[PDB]
């Protein structure tokens, strides 16, 4: 039932879409479609959603029928199996369920995690610290703390920020995350021209498949000196746990091929999303130091211009939360969110969504509703303060989604961000280079929304 352009035979209206800038495409159909409108992509159908009360509808309310995810045909270079498939892309089962449910559970053993982000956040303060004066871009600085966090729960080690391997690591990471977006990727799926084609076939998602055997590398050699004897400090030797208390069934989700897949979701995952965030934390506290101010004296009341943030303090300042929150609104870093599927029929703002249709939940349009927020397209701090100034996050604060597909990395991320943020702005002052223009508020597009290349110098308190 939604409205969509007619497709034309054959791609379908693959063409119509420009995949190297698609949220811009999808608003202007969202402006002649309407709030929900379909498109074809050759075979498959997909269904739009955007706005609020239209991603809330499926996402929660009709949540036990959206909860699937869509077949994806060019995972096959990857080598995926329904045996291993991650979480990240695995269909709703029990096999996403077991990795799933041990992913938040191994998270939470491994007070002394929130000890951890302080000590990487020192060795940042300090690199940052090591060019005090001339300008430079924080985006790889900030890539590499986040970075470790991540490791330290997962590879067991944190790494030094001048290790070949390391930075190899992100980059092919970077480059690998900006390959699940594209002309070449959409087309290759809906049509068999990607099989016996190797000319292609090798060319589209050719960094991730880099990306996983630097990460075998990794674990094989992390594998080799895993000794049972001794109970897991890292998220590695926990599943390796796994695969010996469950070598009884060959079914079970625990397995050679799930372990590097898996690891390798949750290592990407908080790799990119945490630290692309902080990197518009930083741009948005140079184009309005105004907010900047009242958020650096807010942590000298509070926490004070000597001792570490602790998450205990984020109850106290109700501005520093409220800005972190509005810079992940504002900074939009996931705009379409990640692809779902209904299992069932399902019916969305009137309409009705047939079995089988892929769902693409754009989240700017409802981190930036225009029937919700008070100034949708500005950094508007004060979208998360009441009258006497005290914190409140809306319903249509969604950057992590919702529903049983919602990320599981939030609780990692929301520690993540307030402690390396504070860290950040306690010790330091941000500002635009002197000589240097205006940065633009715009940011590029890779699948997720990045800060556009800018520089800026930072200065002790
Ligand atoms: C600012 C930080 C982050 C943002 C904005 C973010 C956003 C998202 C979004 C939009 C989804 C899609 C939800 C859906 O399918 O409906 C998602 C899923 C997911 N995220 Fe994140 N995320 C962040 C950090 C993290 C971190 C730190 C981790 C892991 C350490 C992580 C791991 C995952 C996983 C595994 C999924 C898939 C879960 C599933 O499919 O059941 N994310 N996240
Ligand atoms: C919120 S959607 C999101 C956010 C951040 C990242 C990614 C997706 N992925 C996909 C995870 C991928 C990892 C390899 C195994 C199969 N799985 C699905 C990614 C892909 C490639 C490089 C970096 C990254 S980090
Ligand atoms: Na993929």
């Amino acid at each position: 039932l939604p409205p969509g352009p007619l497709p034309l035979p054959g791609l379908g209206n693959l063409l119509h879409v420009d995949f190297q800038n698609t949220p811009y495409c999808f608003d202007q159909l969202r402006r002649r479609f309407g709030d929900v409108f379909s498109l074809q992509l050759a075979w498959t159908p997909v269904v739009v959603l955007n706005g609020l009360a239209a991603v809330r509808e499926a996402l929660v309310t009709h949540g036990e029928d959206t909860a699937d995810r869509p077949p994806v045909p060019i995972t096959q270079i990857l080598g995926f199996g329904p045996r291993s498939q991650g979480v990240f892309l695995a269909r709703y089962g029990p096999a996403w369920r077991e990795q799933r449910r041990f992913s938040v559970s191994t998270l939470r053993n491994l007070k002394s995690l929130e000890q951890w982000v302080t000590e990487e956040a020192a060795c940042l303060c300090a690199a940052f610290a090591n060019h005090s004066g001339r300008p430079f871009r924080p985006n790889g600085l900030l890539d590499k703390a986040v970075s470790n966090v991540i490791a330290s729960l997962t590879c067991g080690r944190r790494f030094e920020y001048d290790d070949p391997r390391f930075l190899r690591l992100l980059d092919l990471a970077q480059e690998g995350l900006k390959e699940e977006s594209g002309f070449l990727r959409e087309v290759l799926n809906a049509v068999p021209v990607l099989l016996h084609i190797p000319a292609l076939a090798g060319k589209v998602l050719r960094f991730q498949k880099a990306f996983l055997t630097q990460l075998d590398e990794l674990l094989t050699e992390h594998r080799m000196t895993w000794d049972p004897a001794q109970p897991p400090r890292d998220l590695t030797e926990a599943f390796l746990a796994e695969m010996e208390k469950a070598k009884g069934n060959p079914e079970s989700s625990f397995n050679d091929e799930n372990l590097r897949i898996v690891v390798a979701d949750l290592f990407s995952a908080g790799m990119v999303t945490t630290s692309t965030t902080l990197a518009w934390g930083l741009l948005l506290m140079i184009l309005h130091p105004d907010v900047q101010r009242r958020v650096q004296q807010e942590i000298d009341d509070v926490i004070g211009q000597v001792r570490r943030p602790e998450m205990g303090d984020q109850a106290h300042m109700p501005y520093t939360t409220a800005v972190i929150h509005e810079v992940q609104r504002f900074g939009d870093i996931v705009p379409l969110g990640v692809t779902h599927m209904t299992s069932r029929d399902i019916e969305v703002q009137g309409f009705r969504i047939p079995k089988g249709t892929t769902l693409i939940t754009n989240l700017s349009s409802v981190l930036k509703d225009e029937a919700v927020w008070e100034k949708p397209f500005r950094f508007h701090p004060e979208h998360f303060l009441d009258a006497q100034g005290h914190f409140v996050k809306p319903e249509a604060f969604l950057p992590f989604s919702a529903g049983r597909r919602a990320c599981l990395g939030e609780p990692l991320a929301r520690m993540e961000l307030f402690l390396f943020f504070t860290s950040l702005l306690q010790h330091f002052s941000f500002s635009v280079p002197t000589g240097q223009p205006r940065p633009s508020h715009h940011g590029v597009f890779a699948f997720l929304v990045s800060p556009s290349p800018y520089e800026l110098c930072a200065v002790p308190r």
